[PDB]
């Protein structure tokens, strides 16, 4: 719901997630080629990462907060859909999502 919440998502939510030790694989799109993952983009049709979210927040792409929250949803959900439970990347996405939930509770 406009600018204040979107700035809170940039300055508080994204910043806290970005600075976490577990952030680095989510800071840029999944490079399925470098990672030797032939079926990533056969399974994942809507890729999403925090680098893209950061750019969208910085260039006023979003109409409202919820559209940004959907991008965070897509990023966490893609990871859960593609990978097995117990995979390290899933545990990292789960810990980032826990931190995301702690921050979006104080959403103005
Ligand atoms: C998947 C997958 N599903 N959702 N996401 C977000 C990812 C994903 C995205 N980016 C990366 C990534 C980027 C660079 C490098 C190196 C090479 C260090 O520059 C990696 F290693 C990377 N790996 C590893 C990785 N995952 C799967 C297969 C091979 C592989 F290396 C993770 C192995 C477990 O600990 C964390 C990193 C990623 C996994
Ligand atoms: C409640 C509640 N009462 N009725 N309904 C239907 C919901 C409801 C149901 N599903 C979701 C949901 C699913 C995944 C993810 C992530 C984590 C992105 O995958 C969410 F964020 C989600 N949130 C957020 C949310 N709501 C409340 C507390 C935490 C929280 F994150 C909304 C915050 C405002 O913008 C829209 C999403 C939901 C709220």
């Amino acid at each position: 719901r406009q600018t204040n919440q979107l700035q809170y998502l940039l300055r508080v939510v994204l910043k806290t997630l970005w600075k976490h030790q577990f952030a680095w694989p989510f800071q840029q799109p999944v490079d399925a080629v470098k990672l030797n993952l032939p079926d990533y983009y056969k399974i994942i049709k809507t890729p999403m990462d925090m680098g893209t979210i950061k750019k969208r927040l910085e260039n006023n792409y979003y109409w409202n907060a919820q559209e940004c929250i959907q991008d965070f949803n897509t990023m966490f959900t893609n990871c859960y859909i593609y990978n097995k439970p117990g995979d390290d990347i899933v545990l990292m996405a789960e810990a980032l999502e826990k931190l995301f939930l702690q921050k979006i509770n104080e959403l103005p």
